[PDB]
Formats: structure tokens, sequence, C-alpha cells
């Protein structure tokens, strides 16, 4: 067990210190770690290792198109938290600093790691900011992707107003406790963007909106054998995530038919390509709405260009590039991006972010 | 060598006869084949085996979304040809019968197979009907994908008029001959569709058009160890092939900027999603134009629905399904199809159609 930890530690420190220009400080740091592992059963990252490890992990995320700015990640070290009030305020602070009045800072807050595979902090939220979902005999409300977590929260004394956009509470469980606590979100901390169209005034009749900052809070950060199961991170949205998936998928908000209505086209014939046309106008609306409000967002064409630069930067730096083609291509006009026309190695490189099992369900 | 042939033969005949309800006739047919191989070094398919083998090959084509109608394939047995006039007239006939006045019949014409890996007939065309491409100091004309074949044809005494839509000649080489012959296509045999838009009259200013029937003529059909290197096949187009790739790719006709102009939108900002909007209108134009002229075509939504039925038909029949996710998803709105949201096994099953090296280049 402390063998696999030692092995990953050797690989990580060598690479991390190499990139940081600290290649000479390796042996003595690896020395201390080997002792610390022998005596304690684990080791503790320096602030520098942790910060860079979180950046390397983003860089190795095969499914991420926004990796160009991996080195500008804002890393918050909250390994000091011991109380649920401390966790809550850390999460509250993350939302505030990442939002930054709309000029979103890509940020990660890092909580204490697993000890013996035992979690210190266990976050139930998929994202820190997400809408509830309800299904009750034919009546479908909100975000269906949140149906299971919502039912779980309502098992704990929470109650949603049952709008299509109920903000889910923060819900996490501390080590020792049998149940998670939940805290309602302060509305003043959550930026939302109402969806309007630049040309079509009737688009507002849909009363669509989305939240400003996507903060993934259910993935495990792995850095040199250390498992930070609780390390919520954020960037800004690519418009397609909202307009082509969240609001378009039949198993999500399923709004394409209503979009077709308000833009004045029939939704009767496949050969009219009404879904395609609705997707374009909806995605135009999303980008326009975020930019009009001053909330950071990127379109899929610009993002692909940035990713091309990331590919170029990688080869120039002598690093192997890895990627998941199936996730890197945007869900609209993917053949209009260079991504579609080349292949990527889907090998896993650590440090990285990983899926982990949900405590609920 | 006759070991691998015998092995593939055993696997094929057993499966083919099983599907045909002729499972009892297997041993005696396998008997004759084993003798025929021993004495001759190869074996000859019955008409029934060949017809069904060609259908099974289509069914096993992982990259094909149109596989629902695999069993309705029109198979033409031209293993009898010996002369280049016979080949030419066979190819001429294929075009005519497949076109069928616009009501396209999915058809394959099968020529004599390789003997000792030696080709009887060697087709140079990618498709029987395709446009030439020219590149001469900054001057780019026609289809760039045809640049190498065009130069090759012009090395043989052919000369194109250098329009953007020069019909390439049929070009193939007979066994024994050192050079291929080429035959100009009779215009009366080639249906073309001028591209118009249902709502936007200015779209005709682009003077776009495409050919009616895509007839792939450079792939090898493999059936039970027998290599039919020359077996051109056709179906009808999925609109996206023309509107989202052939006319949209920068390395093809690259028409999106001009489409944006004629539909009256700016092509200046990525966030306007002008490429996405142009793709939709161009693809609407393509579908409308084919249907208006009475030439068979399918949109990507309908095609995906048909493919879903193919998936259902396959499981119901107890057959494993194989597919290439990266090719099955349409290049526009793929997330609007069920294909995007499931995975496919990309295993190779024979019989099948395979790539083979180009004689030119
Ligand atoms: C800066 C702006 C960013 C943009 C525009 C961006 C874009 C994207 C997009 C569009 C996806 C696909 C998500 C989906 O389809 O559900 C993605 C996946 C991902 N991104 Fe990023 N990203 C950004 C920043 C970050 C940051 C800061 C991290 C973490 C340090 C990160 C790590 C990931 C990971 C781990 C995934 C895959 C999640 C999964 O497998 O489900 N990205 N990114
Ligand atoms: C009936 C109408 C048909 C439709 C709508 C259809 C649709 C498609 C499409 C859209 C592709 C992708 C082509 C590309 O992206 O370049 C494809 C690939 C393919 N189709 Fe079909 N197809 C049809 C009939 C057939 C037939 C009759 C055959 C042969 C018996 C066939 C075998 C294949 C093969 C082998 C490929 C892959 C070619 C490659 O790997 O480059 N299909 N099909
Ligand atoms: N733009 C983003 N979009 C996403 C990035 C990663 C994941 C997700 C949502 O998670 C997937 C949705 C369904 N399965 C996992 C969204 C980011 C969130 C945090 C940093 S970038
Ligand atoms: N619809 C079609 N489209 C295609 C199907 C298969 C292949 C192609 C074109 O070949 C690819 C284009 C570039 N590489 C190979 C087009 C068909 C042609 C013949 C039967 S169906
Ligand atoms: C690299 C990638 O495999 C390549 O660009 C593929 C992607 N999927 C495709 N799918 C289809 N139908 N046709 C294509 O030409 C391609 N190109
Ligand atoms: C089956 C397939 O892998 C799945 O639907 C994937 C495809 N590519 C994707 N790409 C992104 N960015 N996001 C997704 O949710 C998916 N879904
Ligand atoms: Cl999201
Ligand atoms: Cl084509």
């Amino acid at each position: 067990e402390k063998e696999i930890l030692w092995n990953e530690a050797k690989a990580f420190i060598a690479a991390c210190y190499q990139e940081l220009g600290k290649a000479a400080e390796v042996k003595d740091r690896l020395a201390d770690i080997k002792s610390e592992i022998d005596l304690t059963g684990s080791y503790v990252h320096t602030k520098e290792e942790l910060e860079h490890g979180a950046k390397m992990a983003w860089r190795n995320s095969n499914r991420c198109i926004g990796r160009l700015f991996w080195n500008s990640l804002n890393v918050i070290d909250r390994r000091d938290v011991r109380t649920k009030e401390e966790v809550r305020d850390a999460l509250f602070h993350h939302i505030e600093t990442a939002t930054n009045n709309g000029k979103i800072r890509p940020t990660i807050t890092i909580f204490p790691p697993e000890e013996k595979g035992e979690k210190q902090v266990e976050i139930w939220n998929h994202q820190l900011i997400r809408y509830a979902g309800y299904e009750s005999d034919g009546e479908r409300i909100g975000d269906p992707a949140s149906c299971s977590l919502t039912a779980a929260c309502e098992e704990l004394g929470w109650r949603g107003e049952r709008t299509d956009f109920d903000l889910l509470p923060l819900i996490f469980r501390m080590k020792g406790d049998e149940q998670p606590v939940w805290y309602e979100l302060p509305r003043s901390l959550v930026i939302e963007v109402p969806i309007t169209h630049p040309d079509i005034e009737a688009f507002s009749d849909l009363e669509l909106k989305w939240y400003g900052v996507p903060i993934i809070s259910d993935m495990k950060l792995e850095v040199g054998g250390i498992h930070y199961n609780a390390a919520p991170f954020n960037g800004w949205y690519m418009g397609t995530e909202i307009g082509a998936r969240n609001l378009a998928d039949e198993k999500r908000y399923d709004k394409l038919k209503k979009v077709a209505s308000v833009i004045g086209i029939a939704a009767d014939y496949n050969t009219d390509l009404w879904k395609d046309q609705a997707l374009v106008e909806l995605n135009k609306a999303v980008l326009h709405s975020y930019k009009k409000q001053g909330v950071s967002i990127v379109d899929h064409h610009t993002a692909a260009s940035q990713f091309k630069r990331f590919e170029e930067q990688a080869e120039e730096a002598g690093r192997k590039l890895t990627g998941d083609w199936t996730w890197l291509i945007p869900p609209i006009s993917p053949a209009a991006t260079h991504i579609f026309h080349r292949s990527y190695d889907n090998s896993i490189v650590k440090p990285n972010y990983f899926y982990q099992d949900k405590p609920y369900e």
C-alpha cells in the first residue's frame, strides 16, 4: 500500500521539480518523503507541489478543450479545515472569488485528502451551483440530471420551491458524521444569466436562464499518490455546454421544440433541419446573453483555436499530448474545428482528475 | 496461404448458409470447396453466396449509418468480364441502374477477384462519379480531394475544362496492361443537382451543384477468403456528406464564407456562430434541392432513426452490433441523435469492405 504511494511520489516529485527548475532539490525531498511515509503512512505536499500538481492534473485532462490556460489556475490550499462551518465558508469563498463579478477566475479549492482511503470531507454536489430536478407522476420539473440528489436532499429536511431553477443547497458530510449537512446558497453569491436573443425579442418568452460558474465538486484530484477526493474546481462555460446539451438534451431541459416555436419555424419535418436551426439560435442566444451581462464565456470555435495553441505549446515543450476525441469535439459543428480532423491518444497521465462513486444513489 | 483461405471459407459458408436456412447443405459444399482449393488454389462462390456475402459485408461496415437496408442490396455478378470494353459497359450500366431516374437503387457490381493477389481489374476512381481538382500557383479549382487522380488522368492524355465541376473519366487498368485506359462519362448517365434554397433566392448565385449518386469504387470486398478488389457499390447520400463536408471543409470546396454572404449574415465574429448558421442553411438547401428534383437523399436525423431500428433489428436477430462511433455521428447536431449518447464496439467482422492502396500517388 505504501509501495504504490512511494512509486507515484517518485514519479511526481521528479517531474514537478523538473518543470519548476528544482531538479537538484529532488533527492533530498524524496529522502524526507520516504521517511515521512515509513513513519506516518503518507506524506504532505508543499504548497508549491500542490499548486503545480493541480495545474498538471488539468493539463492531463484528456476530455478538456480549455487546457491552454492550465498554468493560470488559481489554487486555494484549504487542507487546514476541520469543521463543517470551515468547509461551508471555504465553498462560499470559492464561489465568490471564482465568480469575480463575472470575470471568472479558474479556481480550485483543495480540502484534506483521504487518509487510509477514509475521506475527511465528502461532497455530495456534482457542481456547487446546480438546479434541482423533480419527477412526480407525469409532472417533470427542473433538471432531470439532479433528480437523485434532489430526492436525497429532500430526505434531509430540505424542500425546493419546485421552480424549474431551484438552487440546490451545498451538501457534504464530515468524517465521523453519519449524515451530511446542507446549507442553502446565498443568492447574492450566485450569478445567473437570463437567456435573450440579439435579434429575436420573443426569445425571452421562454424564460430561460443558467448559472454563471460551473464548479465541478465530485471528482477526485490525484497528485503523486495523494487522493484529494474533495477539490472543487471551475473554469468558464463553453457556450455549447449550455445551449447544445443542458438546455437541448431530451433528458435535460428539452427546449428545442419551444425554441423552434419562438423563432418562428415549424418543428414537423426532419428534412427542414429545425433541430439544427434551433440549436444555432439557442447557442447564439447563450453567448450573447453571457457577454451582454459581462459573465465570462467562450464559443466552441474560439475554444478549439485555443486548444490548437495548447497542442502547439505541448509539442514545443516536448510533452506528449493526450486527449479524448469523443469529448473534445463540440456537439455542434464539430467538423468545422480542427479537432474533428485529427486523432488523439487517450492514455491516462497522472496527476489527473478522476470520477468517484456517488455517496447517494 | 490456402490455409487462411480454407479457414475463412469454413467460417463464411457456415454463417451464410445458416442465415439462408441451408445449414444442412454446408458439409457437402465445404467438401467441394476443400477439393476445389486443393486442386485450383482458390474457390468460386455461387451466386447465392456472393449476393449474401455482399449484403453481410455492408451489414458489418462499422462506419455506415445506413445499414438498416442491408438486405435490399442489388447485387450484379460481373465475374464474367475479360475485356476493358466489358468493364466500361459494366460501370456504365451500374451508374444507369443505380441512378434509376433519381429513385436510387443501392447496388454493387462485382468484378473478378484477385487470383494470387493479382488483380484482374484495377479501378483508379475513388467514386465512379467525381469532380476533378486542380492546383496551379495560387489558383485552386474544383475538388482538392481529386488533385492527385486528376493529375494522373492528365498524364494519360485526358484534359479537363477546368470548371469547378469537371466530371472525371472512368479510369481502370486491366491485368497484363502496363497503363490504365480512361473513358469520358456520358453526361446523359450522370444526374446532377443544382443547389437552391427553399426560402433564400440569392442562394443560386453561388452556382453550387453536386452529383446524384455516390458510387465508391476503390474499396475491397472480402467474402470468405476471396478478395473482390474491384466491386463498386452505391447507396444514396446523407445530406450532411454534401452540405457539411464536401462543400464545407476548408480542404474541399470551402463555401461557408460565401454561404454566409448570400444568406445575409456577417462572417467576422466566432461568437455570432456564422459557420454554424451557414452549415444549417447550406444543408437545408442540399436536402431541398435533391427532393425537389426527385433524387433520393436522407437527412441525418431520419438516418439515425433508421440506424436505431438497425440496432433493434440486430439484437432481435441475436447478432452482435459493431460500429465506429467517430464516423456514425453526423458532422452537424450529432448530440441530437441517439448515436452520440451510446457507445459501439469497433470490432472488425467479415465479410466486409476494406481500404486498399491507391495505384496512383
Ligand atoms: C477555463 C475554462 C474551461 C473551459 C472552457 C473548459 C471546457 C471544458 C468542457 C467544455 C468540458 C466538457 C464538459 C462536458 O461536456 O460535460 C471540459 C471537461 C473537463 N474539464 Fe475543462 N474547461 C475549463 C477549465 C477547466 C479547469 C479549470 C479544470 C480543472 C482544473 C478542467 C478540467 C476538466 C475536466 C476534468 C473535464 C472532464 C470532466 C469529465 O470527465 O466529466 N477544466 N472542459
Ligand atoms: C443506402 C444509403 C446509404 C447511406 C445513406 C449511407 C450512409 C453512409 C455514410 C454517411 C457514410 C459515411 C461516409 C463518409 O463520411 O465519407 C457511410 C460509410 C460507409 N458506407 Fe454507407 N450508406 C449507404 C449505403 C451503403 C451501401 C450500399 C454500402 C455498401 C454495400 C455501404 C457501405 C459503407 C462503407 C463501407 C462505408 C465506409 C467507407 C469508409 O470507411 O471510408 N453503405 N455510409
Ligand atoms: N466548463 C466546464 N464544463 C464542465 C467541465 C467538466 C465537467 C462538466 C460536467 O460534468 C459532466 C456532465 C455529465 N457527466 C460529467 C462540465 C467546467 C466546469 C469546471 C471547470 S470547467
Ligand atoms: N452515402 C455514401 N457516402 C459515402 C460512403 C462511404 C464512403 C464515402 C466517401 O469515402 C470516404 C471519403 C474520404 N475517405 C473515404 C461516402 C455512399 C457511397 C456509396 C454507398 S453509400
Ligand atoms: C480524425 C477523425 O477520425 C476523422 O476526422 C474522421 C472523424 N469522423 C468522421 N466521420 C465521417 N462520417 N466521415 C469522416 O470523414 C470522418 N472523419
Ligand atoms: C457515448 C458517448 O461517449 C457520450 O455520449 C459522450 C460523447 N462525447 C461527449 N462529449 C462531451 N463534451 N460531453 C459529453 O457528455 C459527451 N458524451
Ligand atoms: Cl454543466
Ligand atoms: Cl462523397
